[PDB]
């Protein structure tokens, strides 16, 4: 059986690790022959590939009376997207952080401390509404302000579909490993999975950094969030109402400021990441682990 699983991990880690790219590279190829800030791309359409799944799994998951899911895992989704995937794409490639943006970071700010206040009741299907209308605004907002572009399309599909589709199978394979070595775990499996899912956003981060592109990073790690919220949690929310997490809320608000200190008012890179990832540390040291 192991076997199996052990064959999924690699063929998922290879598609990871090229996905990662072809999709960053077929963005950006995109966003070159549209004109959108290579920021903007990741703030959007990456985005949205990268959360994608955290958002049929978060539809799916609260319809099955079982909601507690849809919330404080698409909060670790965003707070790993911070604290870990940005804390270190810091490190590895500093962002460039011009006027054009740090309105935005701070309008993001915005949809966080919104959506964090109206938290506390829970999330009624209302309470979500809300969300799905402000991130389809956020878009068309972000949007407007930013036969060769044949192959660039594919690059991007084509990279996405290997990402979303490694992961699975890496994790698919990671996990039958993890249990052959006999060391399981409903909680392990977990901490591996708040942590765990936006795995890919992870990887179109870092492999995006590694070609020092930080408007991409930034974008993918604003709009994820985002997506992870406006998008994949108030899918849940329209199914059942999704009970109160406000002390993993309260955290994503300290960490999503910190983000934006460094955005008007100073540069992100190296020495702040570190930070990031202290705080990312000590959060799951004594967080809903």
């Amino acid at each position: 059986m192991v076997i199996l699983g052990v064959g999924y991990f690699l063929l998922g880690l290879i598609l990871l690790y090229y996905g990662s790219d072809w999709f960053v590279l077929g963005s950006e190829r995109i966003a070159r022959h549209f004109n959108v800030s290579n920021f903007v791309i990741g703030a959007t359409v990456m985005a949205i590939g990268t959360s994608l799944p955290e958002i049929l799994t978060s539809a799916y998951a609260s319809y099955m009376h079982a909601p507690g899911i849809s919330i404080g895992n698409a909060i670790g989704s965003c707070i790993c997207n911070i604290g870990l995937v940005l804390g270190l794409s810091a490190i590895i490639s500093p962002i460039i952080v011009d006027k054009n943006l740090q309105k935005n970071i701070l309008v993001y700010l915005l949809f966080v401390i919104f959506a964090a206040v109206i938290g506390i009741d829970g999330f009624s299907w209302i309470d979500g509404v809300v969300l799905l209308i402000l991130f389809i605004i956020y878009l068309r907002w972000t949007v407007k302000n930013g036969p060769s572009v044949v192959f660039s399309l594919v690059l991007l599909i084509i990279g996405l579909i290997g990402v979303l589709v490694g992961a699975e199978l890496f994790v698919d394979g990671a996990k039958k490993i993890a249990l052959a070595l006999d060391i399981s775990d409903k909680v392990i499996g977990f901490t591996l999975v708040a942590f765990g899912t936006s795995l890919p956003e992870l990887m179109v981060s870092l492999a995006a950094a590694k070609r020092n592109l930080g408007g991409m990073v930034l974008g993918n790690v604003i709009g994820s969030n985002i997506a992870d919220i406006g998008g994949a949690l108030a899918v849940g929310s329209l199914f059942m109402h999704l009970p109160a997490e406000n002390v993993q809320m309260a955290v994503l608000v300290i960490m999503s400021l910190l983000l934006y200190l460094f955005a008007k008012y100073s540069k992100i890179g190296r020495w702040q990441g570190i930070l990031f990832l202290a705080l990312y540390i000590i959060a799951i040291a004594s967080l809903r682990m």
